[PDB]
This record gives structure tokens, C-alpha cells and sequence, in this order.
């Protein structure tokens, strides 16, 4: 909910990454799977973030097991994994559910 966008396919990934280069809006992606304890404790987070940031950050949510394609070709391994994306290209990470680095991250670059 909220401003959490889901992301289906690489065809919507693709289209994200360039509203994100026009909005001049840096981009974090939650790289989730529904299995994970940590990432159903930190959904709940990443989204009210995501309203909070909103006119600044994009927010997405890649579930690794739906859109295996599109975590495979960022490199995740484990979940969650947040990504920040500007300009179309990765920036920075974040590897597991802390919410105070969560919350540390998305304020870097808001």
C-alpha cells in the first residue's frame, strides 16, 4: 500500500528506473520474499517510509521469487536487500531488516 510501487516484470523495473532518472527522484527497492520473517518485519517500514518520503524517494517492492529475473540481474542473494537507484544505475545498499540503516538510508538520500 501507500506509496510502495510493486514491481511485476522487467518491463515495469525498466519503466521505474526512468520515471526515477525524469522525477530526479532517487529510487529504494525493497528485494523481498514473502518466507523471510525479517522482510515481513520490515514491510510495514519500508512503507510508511515511503509515504513519508514521498515527493522525494520512489519506492519499489521486488518480490525475489515472482520477478526472479530482475533480482538475479542485481544480484541478490539474500532478503531483504534494498537498492538505491539513481539516474537508472545502483547507488548504494542495504543488506538485511535493520530498520534504524533502513531508515538511516533513505534519509542519505532524500
Amino acid at each position: 500500500g501507500g506509496s510502495v510501487i510493486v514491481i511485476d516484470s522487467k518491463a515495469a523495473w525498466d519503466a521505474q528506473l526512468a520515471k526515477g532518472k525524469e522525477e530526479h527522484k532517487p529510487i529504494v527497492v525493497d528485494f523481498t520474499a514473502t518466507w523471510s520473517g525479517p522482510c515481513k518485519m520490515i514491510a510495514p517500514l519500508f512503507e510508511t517510509l515511503s509515504n513519508d518520503y514521498a515527493g522525494k524517494v520512489i519506492f519499489l517492492k521486488v518480490d525475489v521469487d515472482a520477478v526472479a529475473a530482475v533480482a538475479e540481474a542485481a544480484g541478490i542473494t539474500a532478503m531483504p536487500t534494498f537498492h538505491v537507484y539513481k539516474d537508472g544505475v545502483k547507488a548504494d545498499d542495504l543488506v538485511g531488516a535493520s530498520q534504524d540503516k533502513l531508515k538511516a538510508l533513505v534519509a542519505k538520500h532524500a
